[PDB]
């Protein structure tokens, strides 16, 4: 990756498609309310100079969890990316990393499991439509959990810039 750009302890990105980055923002918005699960931004929302937006691994880089917009786009948009980058693949292990994956599932998109894949259908995904819509978002994202994150993140600083570096 790069050397040493802007670096944030940002809570946790929502990784969303232009198609439904209004439904993934809207949540981030009542996340960063409802819990208080600050800072939220969307992809649609991050700032850049030179760099590109196009970076499925930034929302992948420092953070807590990364929302994918489960969507016939998305899917194919990045899925398909992953085929051509296991690196993806990789979070789609659920690391324990500071950074981890969360694919969150639409309510405006109708995206059934037929059109999920088995690593994020056998994933605990974020949901909106559901009872335990706020309970995930707590676990999830939860102090308790902000805080390992947090080391595994300011400790991740340590091995890059040992002998690990992007």
């Amino acid at each position: 990756g790069p050397l040493g750009s802007e670096e944030v302890f940002l809570k946790f990105v929502i990784l969303h498609a232009e198609d439904d980055t209004d439904e993934a923002l809207r949540v981030q918005n009542l996340l960063q309310d409802d819990f208080g699960i600050k800072p939220g931004i969307i992809f649609a929302e991050m700032p850049h100079g030179r760099q590109h937006l196009q970076n499925l691994d930034d929302a992948v880089n420092g953070s807590a969890w990364t929302i994918l917009l489960l969507t016939e786009n998305f899917l194919r948009d990045t899925w398909c990316n992953f085929q051509f980058y296991t690196s993806l693949m990789n979070s789609v292990n659920r690391q324990h990393k500071y950074n981890s994956v969360i694919p969150m599932r639409p309510l405006n998109n109708p995206l059934p499991r037929e059109r999920t894949p088995f690593a994020l259908q056998t994933i605990n995904a974020l949901e909106e439509e559901s009872r335990g819509f706020p309970t995930q978002v707590e676990r999830i994202f939860q102090e308790s959990v902000y805080k390992t994150q947090q080391t595994i993140w300011k400790e991740t600083r340590n091995m890059v810039q040992r002998q690990f570096i992007a």
